[PDB]
């Protein structure tokens, strides 16, 4: 029994786990704590890139953005290396998705513009996709730090799955922009030990991870069966019982995904 297996994993990792897989074709939706709020952490960077792509002509990707020492305020594997030269919008999108670069995401928020350094426009983009649940209130590093239960900077496995479905599988973006977002998530470097780890090699996986304080570990993915049948998989977790410094536990996500993959096979 699936709910029993997820609850077993919660006890194993002293965690709260949320899972959603939308209904499609002949599979019922898979849901576990799917309507409970979890911190976005870096998972927001996927719809952020979509927002930026949607808002501008495709060749806005070629615009050079400059930034300085005081803009590096969070884990930023790429932006720290290019600080002397700047990064184009396309480079920033690439880094935000593939390396979960915090500075890149902060600069992309500013590019979107408006109140809250872009967080309000980001939230408005989600509302345009019918997501009345999610909210972004802060940028990096603050967005990963809200106390357990606080609704700031949260989504739900249900809400973010439906957003990702529209972005990758549906028609939220035109095909060319859709393909850019899909390819960056396909080439993600941070996700090998999460949803990817729970699906057989002959299934295609694209994803965006998130990791935060209070043992937060998330992953949102689109997977394709060996016959090209796609599914959206959202797994979110925290370990609030260990306090602020609780270790995120990727293995929880790998195990949850293995259970999901068993049902979808
Ligand atoms: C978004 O989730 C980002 N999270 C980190 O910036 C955050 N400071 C943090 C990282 C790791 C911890 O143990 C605690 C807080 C980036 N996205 C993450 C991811 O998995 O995608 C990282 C790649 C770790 S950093």
């Amino acid at each position: 029994d699936l709910a029993d297996r997820f609850a077993e994993l919660e006890r194993r990792y002293d965690a709260r786990l949320g899972v959603y897989v939308p209904a499609t074709g002949t599979t019922a939706a898979i849901e576990y704590r799917a309507d409970e709020r979890f911190a976005f952490c870096s998972t927001f960077k996927a719809p952020l890139v979509a927002a930026v792509l949607h808002q501008n002509p495709l060749t806005h990707l070629d615009k050079l953005i400059t930034y300085t020492s005081d803009d590096i305020r969070s884990i930023s594997p790429v932006a720290q290396q290019h600080v002397q030269t700047g990064m184009t919008i396309g480079q920033l999108c690439d880094a935000a998705i593939r390396y979960s670069d915090g500075t890149a995401a902060n600069l992309l928020l500013a590019d979107l513009g408006g109140p809250g350094g872009g967080t309000a426009a980001f939230t408005g983009y989600l509302r345009s996709l019918g997501d009345t649940v999610s909210r972004l209130d802060a940028e990096a590093p603050e967005l990963n730090r809200d106390p357990p239960g606080d609704e700031r900077d949260t989504t739900t496995p249900h809400a973010i799955a439906l957003v990702l479905q529209q972005l990758v599988l549906g028609n939220a973006l035109p095909p060319d922009k859709r393909a850019l977002l899909t390819d960056w998530m396909a080439r993600n470097t941070t996700g090998a030990k999460r949803i990817r780890a729970g699906f057989p090699a002959d299934w295609k996986v694209i994803d965006k991870t998130g990791t935060g304080d209070y043992g937060r570990a998330n992953d949102i993915a689109v997977v394709w069966s060996p016959t090209g049948v796609p599914y959206v998989v959202a797994v979110m977790s925290d370990r609030a019982g260990g306090g602020y410094d609780a270790e995120p536990r990727e293995a929880l996500l790998a195990e949850a995904a293995t259970c999901v993959a068993g049902v979808l096979a």
